C-alpha cells in the first residue's frame, strides 16, 4: 500500500534497531552511525524514510542496504573514512542537491569524533572546487540543454519541453547553489530556496515560476523564457568570474 | 558564447575526424577504437545537436572524458580501457534504458580489432537476471520513495515541488518499462513517447505521461490522483511480472 505514515518517535525506534544490527553484525569494524536527511534535521514529515550512515574502519569498504518492510524505506550506506572523506570534498553539479547529507548528521554512536570530522571536511571543501563545478556546469549541462531545447523549436518534440524545463530550472538551482556554497535543505524546497537567494542569473526567477507553478504547457513562452534564461547566464557567469574556455577546437 | 550554432550533419562529420586525428596521433597504438554514439552516430542529428565520441584505449584503468565547447557547439569524448568499457556495457542500473542505446548505434570510425563489435555484442546479451534485479532495484530505490515524496507533499507541502516530482516519476516509470522490454530510449526527448507505444505499461501511467508531455502540471489534486494510480499499476504490475521481493523483514541483513 506504499509507504504509511510514522511519526518522529517510531522513525527513531526503528533507527535504534539499525543502530543495534550494525553493531552486532560488525562490531568494532563500526567506526561512527550517523543519521542524515529530514530525520537528521528533526524535520521528517508523516511519509518520510530513514537515511542513515556508517563509517567503517574495514578499508575499501563501500557498500549499501536499501529496502522497504513495504510500509518505510531504509537506506544505510557503509564506507571506509577515507571514501566517506573524499567523496564529501568532491563537488559535482549537483553538489547543492546531496552534500546537505553532511551538514544533517544526527550522530547515533561515534567512537571517536569521526562524523565530526565528516562535517569538517564538508564545509571546508576549497573554494575553486565550487569555481570549476560551475564551469563544468554550463558546458556539461546547461549547454546541451540549450541545445535540446533550439532544436525543439525547430524540428520538435514540444511533449519533452516540460520535462527539460523542469530540468534546467534544476540546473540552475545548482548553479546559484554552487555559487553560494550552500547545500539546498531537502529536494522539495530546491527551487523555492533557489529563487530566494540573492544574486540570480536573469531569468532564472520568470523560469521557475513555470516549473513550481506547473503551468507547462505554453511552449512558446517556455522557449522564450529559457532562452532569457540562457542568455542572463553568460552575463552572469562573466559577472562573477565564472568563465569558460571557448579556445581550443580540441583541448587535448 | 552565443550557445549552440545550427550545424550540419556533414560540419559535426569534420569535426568528428579532426577528433579521431588528434586522438590517433596523440596516443597511438593505444587507441583500440574510435567511434561515435548519439545522435550523429545514428545520422539523425538536428541543427543544434552536440557530438559525442567513444575511444577504446588499450592502456588498463583507462576512464577519462574531454568534454568542451568552442562557444558554438560542444564535444564530448570519452576513453576507457576495453575491460572497463566492457564492464559498463554489461552492468543494468536503473537508468539502463536512458543511458545504454549508446552501445546499439555506434558509427565506426577507428577499430583495430573489431573492439565496437565486441561493445554491442557484450551489450545485447546481458542476462535476463540482470534487467530483474534493476527493476526491483528501481521499484524499492525510486518509485517507492517519490510515492513518499508525494504524499508528503499532500499532507505538509510544497505543492511547488509536485510538478517536478511527477516529471521524475514519469522518467523513472520510463526506465522501468525500458528494462522490462530490454529496450534502450533513442534520446531524451524520446523517452516519455517511446515509453507510452511500449505494450503491458502499468496501470495509470500513460495518462500520468499526458500530463508531463502537455506540460498541464498545475492542478496539484489532479497530479495526486494520478500519481496514486500509477503507484497502484506498480503494485498490479510488478506483482503480476514477478518483480517481487521479500519485504517481510523489518532489517534485512
Ligand atoms: N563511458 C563508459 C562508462 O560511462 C560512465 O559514465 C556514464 C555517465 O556517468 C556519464 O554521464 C556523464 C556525466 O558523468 C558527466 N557529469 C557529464 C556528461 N555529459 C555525462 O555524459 C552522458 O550524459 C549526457 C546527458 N546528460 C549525454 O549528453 C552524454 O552524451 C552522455 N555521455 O557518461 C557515461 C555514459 O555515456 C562512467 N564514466 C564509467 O563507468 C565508464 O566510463
Ligand atoms: N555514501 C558515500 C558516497 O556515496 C556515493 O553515492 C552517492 C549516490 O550515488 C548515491 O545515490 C544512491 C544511488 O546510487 C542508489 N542507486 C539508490 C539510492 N537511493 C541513492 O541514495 C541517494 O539518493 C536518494 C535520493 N535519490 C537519497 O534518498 C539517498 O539518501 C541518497 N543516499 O548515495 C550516495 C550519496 O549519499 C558513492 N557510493 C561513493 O562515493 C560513496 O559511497
Ligand atoms: N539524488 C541524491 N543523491 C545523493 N544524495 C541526495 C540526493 N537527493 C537528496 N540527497 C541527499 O540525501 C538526503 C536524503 O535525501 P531524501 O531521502 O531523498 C529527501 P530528505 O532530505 O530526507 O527530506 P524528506 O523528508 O522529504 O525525505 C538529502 O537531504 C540530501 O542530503
Ligand atoms: N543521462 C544520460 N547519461 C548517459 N547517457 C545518456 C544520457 N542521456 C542520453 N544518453 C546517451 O548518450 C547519447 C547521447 O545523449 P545526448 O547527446 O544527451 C542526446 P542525443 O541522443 O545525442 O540526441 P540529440 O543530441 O540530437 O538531442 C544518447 O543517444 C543516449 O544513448
Ligand atoms: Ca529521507
Ligand atoms: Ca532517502
Ligand atoms: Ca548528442
Ligand atoms: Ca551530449
Amino acid at each position: 500500500n506504499g509507504p504509511i505514515i510514522m511519526t518522529r518517535e517510531e522513525r527513531m525506534k526503528i533507527v535504534h534497531e539499525i543502530k543495534e544490527r550494525i553493531l552486532d553484525k560488525y562490531g568494532d569494524d563500526v567506526k561512527a552511525i550517523g543519521v542524515y536527511g529530514s530525520l537528521g534535521r528533526q524535520t521528517d514529515g508523516p511519509y518520510s524514510d530513514i537515511d542513515m550512515m556508517c563509517v567503517m574502519s574495514t578499508e575499501e569498504a563501500e557498500f549499501s542496504h536499501e529496502w522497504t518492510t513495504g510500509e518505510w524505506k531504509v537506506e544505510v550506506n557503509f564506507d571506509s573514512e577515507e571514501i566517506l572523506l573524499d567523496y564529501a570534498s568532491q563537488v559535482e553539479s549537483d553538489w547543492p542537491l546531496t552534500h546537505g547529507q553532511f551538514f544533517s548528521i544526527l550522530p547515533i554512536y561515534d567512537s571517536g569524533g569521526y562524523l565530526e570530522k565528516v562535517y569538517q571536511t564538508a564545509k571546508s571543501v576549497e573554494a575553486q572546487k565550487f569555481h570549476d563545478a560551475i564551469c563544468a556546469l554550463i558546458v556539461e549541462e546547461l549547454f546541451e540543454y540549450a541545445g535540446k531545447w533550439r532544436n525543439i523549436r525547430v524540428q520538435g518534440p514540444t511533449t519533452f519541453l516540460p520535462s527539460l524545463t523542469v530540468q534546467v530550472a534544476m540546473a540552475g538551482a545548482m548553479l546559484i547553489g554552487l555559487h553560494h556554497r550552500i547545500c539546498y535543505t531537502t529536494s522539495a524546497s530546491v527551487l523555492t530556496e533557489a529563487v530566494k537567494q540573492s544574486d540570480l542569473p536573469s531569468g532564472y526567477d520568470h523560469l521557475c515560476q513555470f516549473v513550481m507553478s506547473g503551468q507547462l504547457s505554453d511552449s512558446e513562452k517556455l522557449l522564450e523564457s529559457l532562452e532569457n534564461f540562457w542568455n542572463g547566464i553568460q552575463e552572469w557567469t562573466e559577472r562573477h568570474g565564472y568563465i569558460v574556455d571557448v579556445s581550443k577546437r580540441i583541448p587535448f
